[PDB]
């Protein structure tokens, strides 16, 4: 059921925002500040930005038909991080820790 699975998606996102994962999830909470120092080329490289607060808003506005569409936006958020940053960047390691949480929950739902 699409309704039941979207409720599960809201539960996954709630865990990603939880204190348990806060040490590595915090860079993903809000949209990337493209006006910040070092991010002058972000919009040239990242054509479709995504963050957890935007996904929470899309869930609330019924913008996902099913769990696969919610999953696509979570993976877009991580892929943007892996595309923009150098592979040894601190934020890439944080993205992998949070993607581990997401993938385990998304697979078992
Ligand atoms: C998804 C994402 C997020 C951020 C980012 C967002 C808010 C504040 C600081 C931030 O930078 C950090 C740099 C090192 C470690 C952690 C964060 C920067 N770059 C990205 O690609």
């Amino acid at each position: 059921s699409h309704m039941e699975q979207l409720k599960c998606c809201s539960g996954i996102l709630k865990e990603m925002f939880a204190k348990k994962h806060a040490a590595y999830a915090w860079p993903f909470y809000k949209p990337v500040d493209v006006e910040a120092l070092g991010l002058h080329d972000y919009c040239d490289i990242i054509k479709h930005p995504m963050d957890m607060s935007t996904i929470k808003s899309k869930l609330e506005a019924r913008e996902y038909r099913d769990a696969q569409e919610f999953g696509a936006d979570v993976r877009l958020m991580f892929s943007n991080c892996y595309k923009y940053n150098p592979p040894d960047h601190e934020v890439v390691a944080m993205a992998r820790k949070l993607q581990d949480v997401f993938e385990m929950r998304f697979a078992k739902m």
